[PDB]
């Protein structure tokens, strides 16, 4: 079952500049940074709060590592802004299988590696009224 | 201080169809619905979780009441998708005054009425790396 908003994925041209804007304007600190070569992103997680299911909610700031990537293509077309939303679950494999059985396109057979060792999948935005939708089980 | 993600604002052509997609696909229920004539929206709040600051996080589904509105114009230009993000605070007036003092454009002098009697303001998306950003104090 999906038990939280895990994160808001925000695409930006310059991660270091955008991280500084969040820190200076709101006082949000960097929880974690990493590069995901498979996804083609340099990412910064800013933790905003903890959640009633035992997890947390983050802003996930993303800069593309290459133009030919999900976020590189999206930035080229749309400019900086919200790229995806992510829901947390204790069992991404089971929740993904249930949602596949409703005819929503699940982009990965098997969950892949996301932030901080998480296991992730995505739902096609054209099946979700225009919202690229991530499912996340934390490590 | 901003202590939670309050909500994700999602623009849609047909609120009743989009609410049904969230209910059928994820099991999310309607927490509240209302019309905001000033903002030009018919809205549905779906509660996803409670938050460590005592508040909650929602999906805010929005259908425009008229074409000449924030959401009507955005839908016309961009199609269905994420429209804004909202941060919760115990004192929207003070947090708005601090952010005004950093040169980020605050759209309302005085917080206005939002969902469930809340007091809200917005930050200009061109000052926030492309993200229309709401500040919310719950009633
Ligand atoms: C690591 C991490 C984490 O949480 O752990 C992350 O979040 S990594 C985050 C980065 N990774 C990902 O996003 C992986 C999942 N995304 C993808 O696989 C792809 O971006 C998708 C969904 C398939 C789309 O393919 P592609 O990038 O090749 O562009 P596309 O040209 O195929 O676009 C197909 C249509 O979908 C629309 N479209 C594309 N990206 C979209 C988005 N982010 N939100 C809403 N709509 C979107 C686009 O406007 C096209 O619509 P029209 O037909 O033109 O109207
Ligand atoms: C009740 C409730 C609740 O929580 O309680 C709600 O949330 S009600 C939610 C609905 N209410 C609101 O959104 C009120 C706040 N929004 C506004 O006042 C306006 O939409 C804004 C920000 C000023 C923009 O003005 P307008 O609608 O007239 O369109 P615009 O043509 O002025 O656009 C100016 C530029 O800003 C860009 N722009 C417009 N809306 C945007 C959005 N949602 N996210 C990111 N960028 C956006 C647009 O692409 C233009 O960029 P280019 O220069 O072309 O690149
Ligand atoms: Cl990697
Ligand atoms: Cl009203
Ligand atoms: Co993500
Ligand atoms: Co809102």
């Amino acid at each position: 079952s999906l038990t939280r908003i895990d994160h808001i994925g925000i695409a930006c041209h310059d991660l270091d500049a955008t991280v500084e804007f969040y820190r200076a304007t709101y006082g949000f600190e960097v929880f974690h940074t990493e590069v995901n070569e498979e996804q083609g992103v340099r990412e910064a997680m800013l933790k905003i709060n903890d959640t009633s299911d035992g997890g947390a909610s983050y802003l996930q700031l993303l800069e593309p590592t290459r133009e030919d990537s999900a976020v590189g293509k999206w930035l080229a077309k749309n400019g900086e802004g919200v790229h995806h939303i992510a829901f947390g679950t204790a069992d991404v494999d089971a929740d993904a299988a249930d949602i596949r059985d409703k005819g929503v396109r699940v982009l990965y057979d098997e969950p892949r590696r996301g932030s901080m060792g998480s296991r992730i999948t995505f739902l096609h935005p054209k099946d979700c009224h225009g919202v690229l939708t991530e499912l996340v089980t934390s490590a």
